[PDB]
Parts: C-alpha cells; structure tokens; sequence
C-alpha cells in the first residue's frame, strides 16, 4: 500500500538533503547558522563553515562530537530539557527492538486466533516496553532533575531570583491609594526585608498604540504625533480608575524572596495569593491584570470550548478516514489533515491567551495541555473508531479489521508527518525565500544593515504537541502492528539529528525556562502509556486471554507510579529550592537593576 | 414492620431519660458535670445543679440559651467546628421538609410507573435539596472559616506558633554528629532567625518501660528499680546508633516560623521536607520517627489491607441482610452489626497508627479517611445490593423490590443507631458503673482523693464516622423512600441537643485543633451527595425519564464545585495565615518556654 509514500518520501527527502548539499556554500552563509550571531555579532561559528563531503562530521557528527555539557551553556537549559526528552523517548523505542524482533518472528487469513494467544510474546513484550519506559523516564527524570539543579546553582544573577508576583490585593480602599497602602502593608508585615513595589497597569490600550508606536517612529522614513494623544488621556484615565488587584514586589535576599513565594499570606486565600514571578519574557502581561474569581469561570468556559472543538473537529477525521494514483486522493486528506491540525497550535494559542496563566512558559504547557487532551479523542480514537465505523465475534472481526487498516493509515501518517517534515525543517524553505525577497525589499527601507534575522523561538507550541501525537500513535499501535515501531524508531533516530542541528543552528531561545514543560510532558508520556494499556485492553479484550494478572496489575502500576512520581518529584520541580538560593549567593547584590527589569514600557 | 422498633425504642429511650430524671440529684453530682472541673477543681457549674422539672431549661434550654459565642472559649474550637457541622447538616435536612411534604403527597401495587415520572416532584426536589445543600455547606464553609480565623487571631501564646517539624534530614554523615551539623546548617541558611533544635529519639523501647515506669513508681504502695537498667543501656545504644532523619527547630518570630513551614528547602524534595509542627498532644511520636520513602510503601500496603478488609467484611452484610417475635432475630444481626462495626474505629485506629501521619489530629481525619471509603461499599451498596441479590424490566422490578425493603432495613438501622445510641450517650452507663465499682476499688489504692475522672476525649474516632454512615443513608435513601428523611430529621434534632449537652457536660477536648477535620468532612459530605446523584442515577435509570439535562448537569455541578471549593478554601485552611501571625504579636516573646514544650520524657 504505502510503498509509494516511502518511495516519494525517500525521493524528495533526499532531494531536500540535496538542497542542503547546495546550501552551506553561498553568500547566505550568514543566514543558515544564525545561532552564534547571538554570541557575537559576526560570529557564525568558525569560518571554515563546517563542510566535509556530505559534511557527516561537519553537522551530523559535529552534533555527535558536541554533547549535553555545552547544550546548557550555549543555549538555555530549556533546549537541554527538550533534547534530553527526545533522547529519553529514543531509549523508549531503542529497548523496543527486543519487542519488535520476536513479535516479527511469530508475524481470510491465519490472522490472530485465541489459542496460541501470542500474549506471552505480545503482552509480555508490552510488559517489557512498559517496564523499560518506567526505567527510562524514571532514570532521566532524576537526571533532568539534577540538570535543573545544576543550572540553578550555576546560574548568574537574574532579576527573577528576587521577584515575587502578587495577584489579588484587597479590593477596598481604606483611606489611601494603592501604592502607599501596599507598601505600608509590606512594611508592617516584614522586618525590612522588602525593597519597593511596582504596580500593575491596564496599559493594553496605550500598548495597542505602543507596539504600534514602536512601528510609528519606524514609519518616519516611509503619524509620528497623533498617538501621543492616546498616550495621554486614555492612559491617564486608566491609571486613575482601573489599576487592578495585582502587582510585583522585591526583597533584600533571594531566600526571603522564594520563601515569600511559597507561602499563603492572608486568612482568606481568596485574598493575597502569590506565585513566584517569572521573567518578563516568560510572563504575559496582557493575560495578566485579570481576576482569579473570573479565572475560575474562564477555566469553566474554555473547558467548554474544548468540548465544542472536539466534536466540531470530528468531521475532518471522517473526511479523511473514508479514503483508506488513487493514493494521492489519500494525500489531499492527509496533508489537509496536517494543515487542518497545523492551525491547532494557533487555535490553542488563542485559547492559551484567554485562560489566565500568568507565565507564557506556564501557558505553553497548557497549550499542549489542550493539545494532548484534544488529540487523544480525535486523531487517535476518532481515527481508529473511524476505521471501525467504516468497512463493516463480529465486533471482534471489525476491531481486527480496523487495527491493521487504521495501523497502515497511522503508519503512513507518521511517515508523512516525520520524514517530510524534518526535511522541510532541515533546509528551512521559509528563511531561504524570505532571504531573497526581504533582502530585496528591506534594503529599500534603508534597513539593509539590519536583517529581519531572528529565526524565531524554538517554539514548543509547534514542537512538543507534534511530538505528543506521534507518542500516542507509537504506543497504542505498537502492540497491534509492531512494524510502526520500526518506522517509529526511524522517526526519532532522524529527529535526534536534525533538531539537534537546529538546536545549534538557528533557534535562539525565547525562554530561559529551566524545564517547566518537563514535568507536564512527564505525566503526559505516562498518560500516553495508560492509553496504550487501556486501548491495549481493547485489543486483548477481543482476543480473550487471562486478563486479571494482565490488566489489573498494569492499571495498578500506572496508578502507583502516578502517586509516587507526583508526590516524589512533581512538587520538587514546581518551585525553586531555597538552599540553592542561599548556597548560590555570589555576594554581588544590587537594587537599581531590579527597577528597570520591568517598567511599563 | 418496624413499628415494634419505634415502640420499644421510645419505651426504653424514655426509660433512659427516666434514669436521667433520677440522675442529677445524687452524691455523684460531681461525676455527671465533670467539664467545669477543667476550669477550676471543685467548680461543677453553679451549685444550684441546674434542675427545673424535667429540667427543660436546665439542660435542653440552657443549651439553647448558651450559644456558639461561648462554645469557642469554654472548650476548644474543635468542639465548635463539630457542633457547627451538625448544625449545617441540621439545615441540610431542615430544608428537606419542602421535599418530604410534596413527595409524601404523591405518595402488585400502583407502585411507580414510567409516564407520571414523578421526577419533577422527585428529582426536582433532589435538585432542591442538592441546591440547598450547596448553599448550607458553602455558607457555613465561609462561616467556619471566619470562626477559625477568629480563633487564630484571638489565640493566646502557644509553643506551636514558633514550631516547625522537619522530617527528612541528610542521611550521610559529613564529619560531625547530627546535632551540631544540623545547627550549623540552619545558621548558614538563616540570618539569626533560628533559635535551637531538638533531635528525635527511638525511645519507644525506653518509652515502653517509661509509661510502664510511670506505673511502676505508682506500684510502690501496691519493681521500682529494674526498669532504670533499660533506662540505661538500651536507651544509650539507641541514641548512639539510630536517631532518625527527623527533628524539630524553632525561630525568633511567628512569621519566620510559618513562612519556613510552607516552603520546600533543598533541590531534591526527597530531602529536607518540612511540615508545620502541631501540638505534642496532637502529634504522635511513635508513628513519628519513620521514613517517608517507606511511608510510600506503607500507604501502598495499608491501601491493600483496606481491600482485604472490605471483601472480608462483605460476609456480615449477607449475614444480616437475609434476615429482612421474628424481628428480634433481626435485632441480633443488627446489634451484632453495630458491635461488628463498633470495632471499626479501633480497627482503623490500628491502621491509623501505622499509616505514617505525623499528627493524630491529621491521623483521625485519615481514620474517618478509612471509614467513609470503607462504609460506602459495604454498609450501603453491599446492603442495598444485598437486598437485591436476595428475594429474586425484571432487574427493574428487583431494584424497585430492594430499595423499599432495603429502605425499611436502612430506616430501622438508623432508628436503632440513633434513638438508642443517643439515649445511652445521655446518661453514660459506663461512667455511672465505674463510679460505684472504681470508687469502691480505687479508694483501696489510697487514690480516693483522685478519681479516675477524665471522661475521655470528645473522640471523633467514634463520632464523625458514625455521623458519616447516617449521612450516606440519609442522602441515598432520601429520594426513593423520603420517610427516612423525616426519621433522619429526628436524628439530628435530638442529637443537636444531647451532644451539645455532652459538649458542655463531660468531654474536655484532647485536641486544641482549630478545625482540621472540617475540610476533610467537607469534601466528604460532597462525596456523599455525589453518591446520592450516581446511585440516584441508578434509581431513575430504571425509571426512564429525560436524563441528559438531569444527570449530566448534576455531575458537572458536583465536579465544578469540587474544583472551585478545593482551589478556593481548601489550601486556605490547610495552613495558618502569616498575616494573623504578625497581626497577633502580643509583644510578650520568650525562649525557655519552647524547650520544655516537648522534651523526651
């Protein structure tokens, strides 16, 4: 069936490696390795350009010769935690060789029958891969934990070690304006450990004209006046009547700061709630300056709109599933299934702006927070159940009819989603086009000294979820059709290269995050396993083997690991250690650096 | 059927009110109101004895004329939170009059049929009582919250405002013994906010002979030497090799103390875990001095032993259920069902010693923690399903066969559990017997100046769970057989009297707890409601009315309330407010008071 798709896939994926064979030598040599332009202005990496023949050592095995020790200093440890995540999962399928070889040895038809049961080789090997998954994510859980500790004890002085964010202040006015009253409160409740506080603004109206003002003073050589009017009356009115219940304050030492960040303050935790303040580029001020009382109802309504998005998103799955030359008419619904889910990062970003999370670093984990929960019921059980609902004891023959067919559809889909996508992301067609067009245009604006540059963030919004759907497909369809695993293997074995290249090539992190997403994705992969064992119980459930000592210990194990891992590491990550704070203490404190660390502008 | 049980119930319950008509006038006038012996030695309450005729104002309406304003100062606010709990639930069934009157108006037989549907009057009134339950427990949730705040801001100086408990210290020895090393750690990590620390002991071996030594020096006039030997070598050996990873330390001001209690410390929260230290009489030192790494496995195995206790405890339910003069042969299995579950507080105490909770105040909430989870599946669905499994469309006729029969069994059981039990607890047969016998005996020991006294703790271990089972029965069987509600009513309407009397009569609290159990029991009653709506879905599920807008909004409401209440109050209670700490600050600090606040002895 899908022999055509590996044919053409290999064809123009080796053709987009052929365009990379033509890339490195060029006048665009500045645009391709734009990461080091972060380190120094002209530094591209050494000026030899790193070319060999196919450059196997010059990119692939330079990515092999450099290792995780420099991944933390070169770029933020966030890139480190994603790289070590994909390596953990690489082991997750690298063990699976000893599943796939045996299950390939036993591998209208003889098909699968009740007596041979296969489930000491099948379910025994899913016990094998389940066990080694626990081993990998446990091992690397501790590992990335000590990597995070390592990055916190070795971190330099940043303003956020002294920073705490306070959300709900008393609404009522007792006799003074906000500023003086809050400062008097802190003075009464602390023995001179406080510094000063900065209030919050509704400025998103003057911000709507501010970012646009940062463009308006850019339009002078292409309107430089009028906006100062909305910089005047509107902003003054907002300041006079509408500065919210939220603000930020800072303290003398790191220890007092974090300790303050952990504890609740007032008798009613509906008042004076406080969370550790992230970095200005991490936090989102627009979604900040809102009320938690309404945040409850926002979690409510947003969680309703996911319920409308799932059932509204059912119909494309039935559109594509009925399809499975004539396989290019499977192309159109598959690539349209991509570009129909390729908007899902933007859709769940439009939901991820309105949900109320203070930090975009903690917002993204909620963006995949929508994506996983969204993808389980449509791109998997909607697509599987789509294979079942079409082409119809008897229910057993239908499940055993769909699982191979929906397995070839799933395999073909991770083949297009993987093999072609990493090729596109390799030679980055959009930077090479915007190089010609914008270098022809942005020169006309007298900006020729400054390229657009900045390839963009490592962008987990398009990264981790697109890594989630494949996770689900791999796990679930591993047991029923193990061949997907050998082409699930080929996924990360190539990915581990390219993104690593990418990691050291263009992306400069927009997050200094120390692994925020990692515990999220960590309970995520566990959930994915749980789906593999329950859906697996759907597989065996028709096959009728002994399931007591089979399914009940699997679910019991999943449960106890959920408990033990949450109550073990989870809280350990969610906050910063104060021992690292006092033991860090480089003995170079200051004050004025923290004031301009935010500012309204 | 159960007309006999209200006959005799009224008979000897008015006979045990007749023995209270004979009680107050006596030479035992010191033993009956033993609460004020806490206030002063001889003070019994005013020496008029509080007698009227039946003494309606002298106990009942003295309990009416005194109110919750003095419940907090007279005895601990714990008694206050239990009293206000039973008052909340009193409203929970006081609203229900407007359910029971209508559902009594519509009230082999015409029985219940599909078309009239009754569920605008039935399910509409369970929407009515569900709604007003939310209203009562919400209202009184805020109410008891401000009562707790009120008791914390008005509290006097206790040692536990300066106290924090640390559980896991570093296991390895780096060059000094524990004491000096821990103190140096605190010195390095705090700017002289610390005071001094007290280590932990394995002394339960010298304690095994210590409490017994406190008896051995009492045996001198009835062995006063030998134990000092096990006070020597064994204790010294333990001290030399086995003082655990746990200890307690204290700080200069309340604020630093609590703030320290909230935050995690080290990078690995598997090390340096810290919780707010309760009072010595609240905490349990024997279950203290254990490891959390093993506490995980203890929650594991204990939660397995509940799984053996439920299925091992199935058989008495089938023993009693097949029963329903011949009704005294229903007596024997009912009273044996009492005394068979009357050991459950002791059984779940034997489980509640081994589970690892540091505070017996937080342990008891886990004792009912076993009791509710234990009672849902046996005394309710085991007893209901016991009525179903016996006396056998058709399944509909069987559920509609059991629910009335198991409803008369349930009603008869809350009739014996309520009416007779509060009568026994009124005139307290065991104190009046131990008065004669021990006043005849303990005088022979030359202790005649000191009675045993001390009626015992208010003893939630036998209180809150015995209040849980009735909660379940009331809710679940309210819709199918509303008459139980009018005899569920009669439960608390009498209880509100007697225990209140009891509250002001004998019990001196063994807990200074400020309402620890209240959030526990608060999500508990909510769970009970949830069982009423799901089991209710079992009731209507055979009746076949429109259940979309019926059951799905009920479960959605239960969910959103779970979220909003947990994320609203729950964390707000679980710890103490630091604003109350700084705003309390009576400006009379000390040091030496905290050292002897514990001590090994």
């Amino acid at each position: 069936f899908g022999s055509f798709l590996v044919s053409l896939g290999t064809s123009f994926v080796i053709f987009v490696i052929l365009m990379l064979l033509f890339t490195w030598l060029s006048r665009k040599s500045g645009n391709a390795p734009i990461y080091y332009p972060n380190r120094i202005l002209k530094g591209l990496e050494p000026w030899e350009g790193t070319s060999l023949t196919r450059n196997p050592f010059a990119w692939m095995r330079e990515a092999l010769t450099s290792s995780e020790q420099d991944v933390v200093n070169l770029s933020g440890v966030d890139t480190a935690v994603h790289f070590v995540f994909l390596s953990t999962v690489l082991g997750i399928f690298a063990c699976s060789s000893l599943l796939l070889l045996p299950t390939l040895l036993p591998l209208s038809m003889a098909n699968i029958t009740k007596k041979s049961s296969r489930l000491w080789a099948f379910l025994g090997a899913v016990y094998w891969i389940s066990l080694v998954t626990y081993f990998f994510l446990w091992k690397a859980y501790k590992h990335v934990s000590s990597l995070r500790a390592q990055a916190l004890m070795s971190a330099d002085v940043k303003p956020e070690q002294f920073a705490i964010l306070v959300r709900d202040m008393p609404a009522p006015p007792d006799g003074q304006t906000q500023k003086e009253f809050i400062d008097s409160y802190f003075r009464e409740i602390y023995p001179e450990t406080f510094y000063r506080s900065l209030v919050a603004t509704e400025n998103s109206k003057v911000n709507k004209i501010w970012e646009k003002l940062e463009g308006y003073k850019k339009k002078l050589a292409r309107l430089i006046n009028e906006s100062v009017a909305k910089l005047e009356t509107e902003q003054k009115a907002v300041l006079a009547e509408k500065q919210q219940t939220a603000a930020v304050v800072f303290f003398t030492t790191r220890v007092a700061a974090a300790s303050a960040a952990q504890s609740l303050h007032c008798q009613m935790v509906d008042k004076w709630t406080v969370t550790e303040a992230p970095e200005p580029r991490q936090l989102l001020w627009q979604n900040l300056n809102i009320k938690l009382f309404s945040r409850i109802i926002r979690q409510y309504f947003i969680y309703f709109f996911v319920a409308v998005t799932i059932l509204f998103y059912m119909i494309p799955i039935a559109f594509v599933s009925a399809i499975t030359r004539t396989v290019l008419e499977s192309f159109l619904p598959q690539i349209a299934l991509i570009v129909f889910l390729a908007m899902l990062p933007k859709l769940l970003l439009f939901l991820s702006k309105a949900e109320g999370i203070p930090s975009q670093s903690h917002a993204i984990r909620a963006a995949s927070g929508k994506y996983f929960y969204f993808s389980v019921f449509n791109v998997f059980i909607g697509v599987t159940l789509a294979g079942t609902l079409f082409n119809t004891d008897m229910i057993i023959n239908l499940l055993a009819t769909s699982l191979p067919k929906s397995a070839t559809f799933f395999l073909t889909y991770v083949a297009l989603k993987f093999f072609i996508g990493y090729g596109l992301e390799l030679s980055r067609i959009i930077p090479l086009i915007i190089f010609h067009l914008k270098k022809k245009y942005l020169c006309k604006t007298e900006a020729e000294v400054k390229e657009a540059w900045y390839p963009g963030d490592l962008s987990y919004a398009t990264r981790v979820p697109g890594d989630m759907l494949i996770l689900t497909i791999t796990f679930c369809y591993s047991v029923i059709a193990p061949l997907i695993l050998i082409f699930g293997i080929t996924y990360f074995g190539l990915g581990w290269l390219v993104l690593r290249n990418q990691a050291l090539k263009v992306y400069v992190p927009s997050y200094e995050s120390y692994g925020r997403m990692w515990p999220h994705i960590h309970q995520r992969i566990l959930a994915a396993l749980f789906l593999f064992q329950v859906v697996m119980f759907g597989y065996l459930g028709a096959k009728t083997f002994f399931y007591t000592a089979l399914v009940i210990p699997l679910i019991i194990t999943s449960l106890i690991f959920g408990y033990v891992c949450r109550q073990k590491f989870y809280g350990g990550f969610e906050h910063t250690a104060l021992e690292v704070a006092c033991r860090e203490l480089k003995q170079s404190p200051d004050l004025e650096e923290i004031f301009r660390a935010y500012i309204p502008h």
